[PDB]
RNA sequence: GAAACUUAAAACCGUGUUGCACUGCAACCCGGAAUUCUUGCACGUCG
């Protein structure tokens, strides 16, 4: 999380709260696309189904908001 | 007046550092995008 690529012409700025639920939200679903895929190989003949448990995020490094990562939790609770 | 060289001999020479102090130095990601993937019954034939 921070100012990223701004580009030449523009005024950088940081994504909001409501960016990183939406950001969040995207990985969760597109691990749950990974569940009814196959990651590699064959996969049409029956290899590679693979499954995801345990799913949970940490702040490694600097706070965030406050009320925010328990709500990250619960966009990666459906996987 | 006609007749007898202010001539002869003598180095503008001897000694002496264009020498002493001084960083081609400070700042800079060989970095950004990309599924070793697509098709395939361990099966057929019996005086």
């Amino acid at each position: 999380v921070s100012f990223g690529t701004p580009g030449e012409e523009q005024k950088a700025s940081l994504p909001s709260s409501d960016e990183i639920i939406e950001d969040f939200n995207a990985i969760a679903r597109g691990l749950k696309l990974l569940e009814l895929d196959y990651l590699g190989g064959s996969g049409t003949r029956g290899y590679g189904q693979v499954k995801f448990s345990n799913l949970k995020a940490r702040a490694a490094v600097g706070a965030l908001d406050g009320s925010l990562l328990e709500k990250l939790n619960h966009e990666l609770a459906a996987v």
